[PDB]
This record gives C-alpha cells, sequence and structure tokens, in this order.
C-alpha cells in the first residue's frame, strides 16, 4: 500500500498477510457470492495496484473466473486510451501521466503508482479505478455461478413463504438488475411465483402489501 | 341543421344522407340496443327537429318501438304546455312562442323552429328538448328487448371477473333502476352471483372495495 513520511513524503509498504489470506477464503468458502465484490473492496480498500494483483494472484480455485476479470481489467484499460490523449511529446523528466496498464500496474512500478495517487501536477488514483475494473469482473462472475434465477424462484408448496424470499431477494441482488425493475419484481414477482395458498392472503392484505405485512400474514400458511 | 349568412342571418343545411344511412345501420344491426341512445344524440348534434323526425322516419319500419317513443313526446309536449301555458293572445306581426307539438316539428316548419333557436329575445332550443323526449322512448326500448335481468347474470366457473363485470355492467345500463340500486348491485350482486374461487379475494380485499381494486386482485384468479 501506501506511507505518507514527514515531508509529504511517500513510500510502498507490504499488504499484511491476513487481508490476503481473507480474500482468499471469501471467494472460495462463498463460492463468489455478491458479497466477494464488496469483501474485496474492504480488503483492498486504500492500497496500492501491485498488492492488489497479488490478492488475486494468490487465489488457485475457481481459477476461469480469475480469467473472467482479467479479460475485462483489460478491456477498461483499452477504453482509457481511447478516452486519455497520448499526451505525445512531454518534457523529459516529467512522471508520465499513466497509461491503461499504468493503472492496473502490469507496466508499472508501486513507487511511479503511488507518486501519480498523489502527483502534484495531475494526481491519477490508480488503486480506486483498477479497484473498479476488478468489481466488474467479480459482478459478472457473481451472475455466471448463481445456481438459479428470480423467475424460476418459486415457493414450495410445502416450503414456507420467508425461506422463498431469502432465495428470491438473494437472486434479485446476484442479477444485478436495475432498480425500477427490482421496485416492479419485489411489487410483484414474489406474489406470482409463489404457491396459490398464500397467493390469495398476499391479495387479502392490500395493494402495495410491504414485505414486514407479506412476511406477518402468511406466517404459517 | 341550421347554418349563418353574413348580417347575422340563418338558414337550414339539410342533415345529409350518409349520417342518416348510419343512423339506420345503427338501428337494424343493434336492433334498438343501448348504443342506440348515444349514436342519435351525436348524428343529430347541430340538426333541428324536422331532421330529426326524418331520421326517425327511415326507421319507422320498426313499429313496436317507434309506438313507444311516439306515446312518450306526445306526454312531454303536455307537459310543456301544462308548466308554460299559452301566456294570452298573440300580438301579431311576429312568431307565435313555441308550444308542445313545435318542439317535435309535427305541426311547425324548420324556419320558426330556427328562428326559436336563434330567437334574440329568448331563444328556445326547441332542437335539443325533442332529442331528449326521443332517447327517453330509445331508452326503454333497450330496456324491454335486454335479453338478460342482472341477477342472472353470473361468472363462468372458468370465466374471468373482467368479462362477468363487462356483461353486469352491460345489463345494469339498460336496466336504468336508480343510481342508488346500482350502488348495492355494484358492491354486492357482482360478488354474490361471482364464483367462490376469485370471491374469496373479492372478500380479502377488504370491505366496499373499489372496481379499480377488485378488477387488479382478481386478475389471475381463476
Amino acid at each position: 500500500p501506501v506511507q505518507q513520511t514527514g515531508g509529504g513524503n511517500y513510500i510502498h509498504v507490504p499488504l499484511s498477510p491476513r487481508t490476503l489470506n481473507a480474500w482468499v477464503k471469501l471467494v472460495e468458502d462463498k463460492k463468489f457470492g455478491a458479497e466477494v465484490v464488496p469483501g474485496f473492496q474492504a480488503l483492498s480498500e486504500g492500497c496500492t495496484p501491485y498488492d492488489i494483483n497479488q490478492m488475486l494472484n494468490c487465489v488457485g480455485d475457481h481459477q476461469a473466473a480469475m480469467q473472467i476479470i482479467r479479460e475485462i481489467i483489460n478491456d477498461e484499460a483499452a477504453d482509457w486510451d481511447a478516452q486519455h490523449p497520448i499526451p505525445g511529446p512531454l518534457p523529459a523528466g516529467q512522471l508520465r501521466d499513466p497509461r491503461g496498464s499504468d493503472i492496473a500496474g502490469t507496466t508499472s512500478t508501486v513507487e511511479e503508482q503511488i507518486q501519480w495517487m498523489y502527483r502534484p501536477q495531475n494526481p491519477v488514483p490508480v488503486g480506486n479505478i483498477y479497484r473498479r475494473w476488478i468489481q466488474i469482473g467479480l459482478q459478472k462472475c457473481v451472475r455466471m455461478y448463481n445456481p438459479t434465477n428470480i423467475l424460476d424462484v418459486k415457493q414450495g408448496p410445502k416450503e414456507p413463504f420467508q425461506s422463498y424470499v431469502d432465495r428470491f431477494y438473494k437472486s434479485l441482488r446476484a442479477e444485478q438488475t436495475d432498480p425500477a425493475v427490482k421496485n416492479w419484481m419485489t411489487q410483484t414477482l414474489l406474489i406470482q411465483n409463489a404457491n396459490p395458498d398464500c397467493k390469495l392472503v398476499l391479495k387479502g392484505l392490500g395493494m402495495n402489501p410491504t414485505l414486514e405485512e407479506m412476511l406477518t400474514a402468511c406466517q404459517g400458511v
């Protein structure tokens, strides 16, 4: 990561072992749940790209998804170059405006990544941008790995309604739908994909019922 | 109908032929159905009583229905005469005040009917009054011919609430009854004559459910 000493000077520091270990376990034990995206952000919060790559390169299982993440990052760097003018001839001795693989950090050293993060001329915060690219790759995997889907999620006849809800929302989250679609699905598809006995009761509650009211009333049906 | 010319004068522009044909087509096909009442009102907008009598004459072949309408017009005119009696002897050099049969157009010419329709001192809308008298005659025919009383109307077991509501209201319209009886029927007889599957839900909705909430809740129920 980054350690700033007196005088405004910046230096590189190692990334703690447990943070690397905790990231590895979250990826494997949770089988890339939808919490492997935020779990990555907190553990990587305020760190440099050189140490992130390591965390992603210290995991050996679910390696196929890691290949997907690598491809997404390359594409973000491609667009970065398209939207960032190659400065061209530059005063020699001027820190090079970091390019695409200089945000990922593959073609660059940690010190200049720290120097861009706090560059007085035009600081390029390499860390937040790269974590975001990786997050998009992680999010695609959550959707690809998701076992079922919201439409096929349906309360078992003997299954309780609340269990069906835990399955429904976890998938309304794993499948990252736009908020408006989310409101429509939550207001309607939680009643339509249910069993008929409880569905009538959910209709009896009244229009625009709320989840508290829906769970309380269908409790024990 | 009536047209205006330079100077503030008025003339007659007869009801057109293809407008009369449409009135005939609505009566022959719908057979004095409920829609015959509004079709007439619209095809008669801007027209005068003489032309309303032509429209009825083209469909004069129907006689049981035209006997009911004819009876009503005579009555309303008599009431007009009773509550608007002859003011007294008529000063000469002017048009008489309208009598009940003039509103009909039987004893009166169109020009006199137009002079009242556009009389500066006190214009009498001879045209609209007669259409209303005729509409009460047409409405009675609809109720006479209505094939189904609302109490019999029910929902097919696999039939939905929407079509059943459509049929239940169709009859309630033709069965003018009174607006209050309609409220009791629309909030109860609909649920009572329904099947039990959607009634359970119509009961879950709550008390005094509105139609908007009775139709939304029972969409797909059964």
